[PDB]
């Protein structure tokens, strides 16, 4: 059945609750972002209306083939009505099109649903600050102190640097990036930027990127591999065996590959794995809050209830996160 943590109490709304068939007493459904944990169940003939950002809707429309009529896009940083409830979508600083949602219930209660997000101080200078928020549905993906990774700013600076090095050194060398779902585009876009390349890819992915309407995207991407000296390949293809296969299958224009895996302490001290003329790099590009980013965020927010939405399936997990919420409540004095 649909769990209590996917339901907005007060309304008949749900958030990312498409894998449960029809939820009883659910007048509208909300999609925070286009990630498959969060959209599973959305067939092209899903018959209830869906509320989301523009971008998430494009991806629904084109990848999952749902009809304009059942797809209600909504602008960011704007007060909107939906089944007579005030709602606002805020940028989640997650993947393209991802949003947090504020529900302003008619009784007076105000609910933030982070969805997936990467807490940032800039969110404290937002619509959020214009009132107290009582309940918080919290992306707790990394709610544990060992989870510390650097700023996206650092990683990309590094990856830009590692890139401009290897190509200025060997101008017949190819940067490659790993990828599966949307997100982490700034990695591969920022390298292409600095080497004045376009970004080559398979068509599914090219299509996926055309949904996101990035400024001047046509001039930053392509499906003809040859012309692009930075290529995106599926994450599974990012191994020495796969990168040989790829370098044969270009017609011998590139003699050396610099790869990147974006999934997973100091950044300058990072060292690759080299086997041949193939350097692979594991880089920690998160689009989720670290322990401290989250902490700061919630401690600023000072919510009354907090409802975690992630690592929710076991009691060890549930009570460990509840301990950290107690610590934060106490430390900040709310
Ligand atoms: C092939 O599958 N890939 C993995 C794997 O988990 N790789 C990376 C890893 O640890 N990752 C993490 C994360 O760290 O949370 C994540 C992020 S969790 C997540 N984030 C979302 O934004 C979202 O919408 N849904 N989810 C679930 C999943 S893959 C990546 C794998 C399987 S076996 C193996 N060696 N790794
Ligand atoms: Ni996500």
């Amino acid at each position: 059945t649909c769990p209590f943590y996917k339901k907005i109490p007060g309304t008949g709304f749900t958030v990312d609750a498409f894998q449960y068939g029809v939820v009883e007493g659910c007048t509208a459904y909300f999609l925070t972002h286009f990630h498959s944990d969060h959209y599973a169940g959305l067939s092209k003939h899903f018959t209830f209306p869906v509320y989301c950002s523009e971008i998430t809707g494009n991806l629904l429309k084109n990848k999952l083939h749902v009809q304009e009529q059942y797809i209600h896009p909504l602008p960011l940083d704007t007060e909107c009505i939906v089944n007579g409830v005030k709602v606002v979508l805020l940028d989640a600083n997650h993947c393209p099109g991802a949003v947090m949602i504020l529900f302003y219930l008619p009784n007076g209660t105000v609910i933030l649903h982070t969805g997936d997000f990467r807490a940032d101080p800039s969110m404290e200078r937002s619509l959020l600050a214009d009132q107290k928020v009582h309940m918080l549905y919290l992306d707790t993906t990394y709610c544990s102190p060992e989870y510390t990774f650097p700023s996206q700013q650092e990683v990309i600076r590094f990856a830009i640097n590692t890139a401009f090095e290897a190509v200025t050194l060997n101008p017949h060398a190819l940067v490659v990036c790993g990828t599966y779902s949307i997100g982490k585009e700034k990695v591969f876009l920022a390298i292409a930027d600095v080497l004045g390349s376009k970004v080559g890819m398979s068509q599914e992915k090219y299509k996926t990127l055309q949904c996101l309407n990035i400024p001047e995207i046509n001039s930053l991407i392509t499906t003809d591999m040859c012309s692009s000296l930075v290529h995106l390949l599926p994450m599974m293809q990012i191994n020495f065996k796969g990168l040989q296969s790829h370098l044969k299958k270009c017609g011998g224009k590139y003699n050396q590959i610099l790869a990147f895996r974006p999934t997973g302490t100091r950044i300058a001290d990072v060292i690759p794995q080299t086997k041949g003329n193939i350097s692979i790099y594991g880089i920690p590009y998160s689009e989720h809050s670290s322990y401290l980013e989250m902490k700061r965020f919630v401690q600023w927010l000072k919510p009354q209830k907090i409802i975690p939405t992630v690592n929710v399936g076991t009691w060890k997990s549930r009570s460990t996160m509840e301990k950290y919420f107690r610590e934060w409540k106490l430390e900040a004095g709310y």
